[PDB]
């Protein structure tokens, strides 16, 4: 699809047979995602973003399906404001900003 | 052009005579820009992202050239270590996302 900016990117994504509401963030590095319970072992990890650090669970090759897309990779899961789907996950659904 | 997000996609933005780069966010709604002195009226704002609140000053109908192309509008200044352009100036470019 071709996304114009007047509205919010939110898109729905399947992770885990649950559908959500995420944000297609350009200037995320990672996918971050609300509180949730995913199977696995996780790494703690503290991310910085502009108000500060927070910390989150690091969870490798999760499947996840965004705008009838499959996607394959990481998901720090912690107290993000919102779902962010970041360019670790945009590149492999062949995401680009043009203009 | 087309920009692929393999990286950050950092571009090259003008206001006033500065040159300085800037990150294309698509999940900002504003554009909040490094500390700098810009000419009119100000008044604060809290805006939050990820780890909480910072206070910035809104400052309206900026010209701002980013990549080439002219846009004017509100601009946020604040203690941000990045220039991000958000949706507001995104859409004046005409820029898109596209997968
Ligand atoms: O869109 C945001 C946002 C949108 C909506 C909501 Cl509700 C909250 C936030 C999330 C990302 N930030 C920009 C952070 C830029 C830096 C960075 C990039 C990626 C990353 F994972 C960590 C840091 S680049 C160098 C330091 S910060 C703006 C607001
Ligand atoms: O533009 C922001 C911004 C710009 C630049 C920087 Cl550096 C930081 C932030 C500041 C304002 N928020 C407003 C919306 C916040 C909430 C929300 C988020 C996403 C969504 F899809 C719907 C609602 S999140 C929970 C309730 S509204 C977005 C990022
Ligand atoms: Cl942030
Ligand atoms: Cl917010």
């Amino acid at each position: 699809p071709q996304i114009t900016l007047w509205k919010r990117p939110l898109v729905t994504i399947r992770i885990g047979g649950q559908l959500k509401e995420a944000l297609l963030d350009t200037g995320a590095d990672d996918t971050v995602l609300e509180e949730m319970n995913l199977p696995g072992k996780w790494k703690p990890k503290m991310i910085g973003g502009i108000g500060g650090f927070i910390k989150v669970r690091q969870y490798d090759q999760i499947p996840v399906e965004i705008c009838g897309h499959k996607a394959i990779g990481t998901v720090l899961v912690g107290p993000t404001p919102v779902n962010i789907i970041g360019r670790n996950l945009l590149t492999q659904i062949g995401c680009t900003l043009n203009f």
